[PDB]
C-alpha cells in the first residue's frame, strides 16, 4: 500500500478537483502522458445528496447516498473510458473514497441526489446501498448531540458524528463488506489506489478491515501482486490524542504539517527564514519521508478552512505560491502532489469568506467544459496551476532528480538559499529584500542550462534565462528581489 504504482520516473499527482471525467481523460492524453505527471487524484465518483441551499456547493460530494457511480463528473461509462485512456498512457488514478460516513442526518428524505437514488437521513435508510438504521453509529456515539464535540476524545474522534455525518458502523462484517465492494469495483476498472477521506474518524483496525478484502490491481496494466496505493487523510498538527503514526500500518498519511510550516517559511511569519530549512524534513517534527504524501495546499485548506490555516499558500498569493511549490517539488522529503483549482467570488467579511461553499464553474448546476487558450492555459474559471510554466517545469524537474541525494546547500542566513540533487538539478532561491548575485557550486557538469522557471528547453535552444556551468561545477547566479519568479531551477535534461 506504500507504492503508488506509478510509472517508472514519474513522481507526483495531480488533485484535479471537480473535474467531469471526459476532461481527465483528454488531459491524461494531451498533457500529463506527454509532460511527465504520475497521476490524478479524482472528486469522489460515487453518487452524493444535490444540496440546493446553497447552490450545490463542493461538499456535497462529501455526503454520499450510494455507490453508483453517478455524479456531475460523469457517469459509469465514462468513468470506464477516463480510467481506461489514462492507463493506457500511463497515468494513473486515485479515487477519493468517501467511507466514514454517509449524508448529513438533517438533510431531506427524497431523490435529491445525484443519480436520483432514493434516500431517508431520518431513518437512515440509504435503498440504494443498502444500508439502513443497523447499520450507523448512533447506538456507540455517547456525545449529547451524537456528534463529535472533543477531539480529545478519540473514541468519540471515530464513533460519533464528524460534523452531523451519519457515521457508519465499520466494525461490521456487512460495512466492511459493502465498502469493499465498491473500492473492488474501482480495482478491476483500473483505479491504483486511494485517498480515504477523514481517516481519523475511523479506527486503523477497520480501515485495516476492509483493506484485507481488497483485489489486487488490474492485471492488464499492473504486474500481479500489485497492491493498492493507499494515502490516509489524517489531519495531525501536534497534540491530539490520535496519531498519523498509528495509521502506518495500512499505508501513507497526508503530512498536514507540511504545507501549514512551508507557507509559515515562505510567508516569512512568526520569525521563520528560508535559511531555516537546511534540515527540512523529519527534522521539522514530520513523519518519516517513505510514509508522507505532501502537498503546499488541498481543496479544503485553500478555503482558509483550518487545516494549516492562514499561513496556507494557494494560487491566490501566485508569487510565493509558485517558490513554495518549487520548493515542495525540489526536496527529496515525500511523495508530491499538486493542487489544481478554479476560481470562485472569494469575498471576506470578518476575515472568513462568504463565498468558500462556491462549486466548481457551472452552467445552472452543469460542470462548464476545461478549454484550452492558445497559450496552452485553462479558461471557464479552471486555474489549472498544473499548466503553469514554473509548476509543470518542477514536476519535470522531481523526475529527473528522483533518487539523487540533497547536496550542496547554501544559505545567507536569511531568505536566500540553494540546494542540488546530486549531479542531476540545482535550484536557487531568493526571498529576501535585495539581490541575490553569487557564483555557487551546483555539482553540475560544465554546460550552458536552460532555467526551467523562466522559460524552456526547445530545439536547441532557451526561451528564458541561460545558466553557465564552468568545469568546475561553478555558475554565477543573479536574482533581483523584484522578479517575477525569484528562484532559478536547472537540471540534466535542461542543458544544451
Ligand atoms: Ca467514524
Ligand atoms: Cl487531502
Amino acid at each position: 500500500q506504500y507504492s503508488p504504482n506509478t510509472q517508472q520516473g514519474r513522481t507526483s499527482i495531480v488533485h484535479l478537483f471537480e473535474w467531469r471525467w471526459v476532461d481527465i481523460a483528454l488531459e491524461c492524453e494531451r498533457y500529463l502522458a506527454p509532460k511527465g505527471f504520475g497521476g490524478v487524484q479524482v472528486s469522489p465518483p460515487n453518487e452524493n445528496v444535490a444540496i440546493y441551499n446553497p447552490f450545490r456547493p463542493w461538499w456535497e460530494r462529501y455526503q454520499p447516498v450510494s455507490y453508483k457511480l453517478c455524479t456531475r463528473s460523469g457517469n459509469e461509462d465514462e468513468f470506464r473510458n477516463m480510467v481506461t485512456r489514462c492507463n493506457n498512457v500511463g497515468v494513473r488514478i486515485y479515487v477519493d473514497a468517501v467511507i466514514n460516513h454517509m449524508c448529513g442526518n438533517a438533510v431531506s428524505a427524497g431523490t435529491s441526489s445525484t443519480c436520483g437514488s432514493y434516500f431517508n437521513p431520518g431513518s437512515r435508510d440509504f435503498p440504494a446501498v443498502p444500508y439502513s438504521g443497523w447499520d450507523f453509529n448512533d447506538g456507540k456515539c455517547k456525545t449529547g448531540s451524537g456528534d463529535i464535540e472533543n477531539y480529545n476524545d478519540a473514541t468519540q474522534v471515530r464513533d460519533c458524528r464528524l460534523t452531523g455525518l451519519l457515521d457508519l458502523a465499520l466494525e461490521k462484517d456487512y460495512v466492511r463488506s459493502k465498502i469493499a465492494e465498491y473500492m473492488n469495483h474501482l480495482i478491476d476498472i483500473g483505479v491504483a489506489g486511494f485517498r480515504l477521506d477523514a481517516s481519523k474518524h475511523m479506527w486503523p483496525g477497520d480501515i485495516k478491515a476492509i483493506l484485507d478484502k481488497l483485489h489486487n490491481l488490474n492485471s492488464n496494466w499492473f504486474p500481479a501482486g500489485s497492491k493498492p496505493f493507499i494515502y490516509q487523510e489524517v489531519i495531525d498538527l501536534g497534540g491530539e490524542p490520535i496519531k498519523s503514526s498509528d495509521y502506518f500500518g495500512n499505508g501513507r498519511v497526508t503530512e498536514f504539517k507540511y504545507g501549514a510550516k512551508l507557507g509559515t517559511v515562505i510567508r516569512k511569519w512568526n520569525g521563520e527564514k528560508m535559511s531555516y530549512l537546511k534540515n527540512w524534513g523529519e527534522g521539522w517534527g514530520f513523519v518519516p519521508s517513505d510514509r508522507a504524501l505532501v502537498f503546499v495546499d488541498n481543496h479544503d485548506n485553500q478555503r482558509g478552512h483550518g487545516a494549516g490555516g492562514a499561513s496556507i499558500l494557494t494560487f491566490w498569493d501566485a508569487r510565493l505560491y509558485k517558490m513554495a511549490v518549487g520548493f515542495m517539488l525540489a526536496h527529496p522529503y515525500g511523495f508530491t502532489r499538486v493542487m489544481s483549482s478554479y476560481r470562485w467570488p472569494r469575498q471576506f467579511q470578518n476575515g472568513n469568506d462568504v463565498n468558500d461553499w462556491v462549486g466548481p464553474p457551472n452552467n445552472n448546476g452543469v460542470i462548464k467544459e476545461v478549454t484550452i487558450n492558445p497559450d496552452t492555459t485553462c479558461g471557464n474559471d479552471w486555474v489549472c496551476e498544473h499548466r503553469w510554466r514554473q509548476i509543470r517545469n518542477m514536476v519535470i524537474f522531481r523526475n529527473v532528480v528522483d533518487g539523487q541525494p540533497f547536496t550542496n546547500w547554501y544559505d545567507n542566513g536569511s531568505n536566500q538559499v540553494a540546494f542540488g540533487r546530486g549531479n542531476r538539478g540545482f535550484i536557487v532561491f531568493n526571498n529576501d529584500d535585495w539581490s541575490f548575485s553569487l557564483t555557487l557550486q551546483t555539482g553540475l557538469p560544465a554546460g550552458t542550462y536552460c532555467d526551467v522557471i523562466s522559460g524552456d528547453k526547445i530545439n536547441g535552444n532557451c526561451t528564458g534565462i541561460k545558466i553557465y556551468v564552468s568545469d568546475d561545477g561553478k555558475a554565477h547566479f543573479s536574482i533581483s528581489n523584484s522578479a517575477e519568479d525569484p528562484f532559478i531551477a536547472i537540471h540534466a535534461e535542461s542543458k544544451l
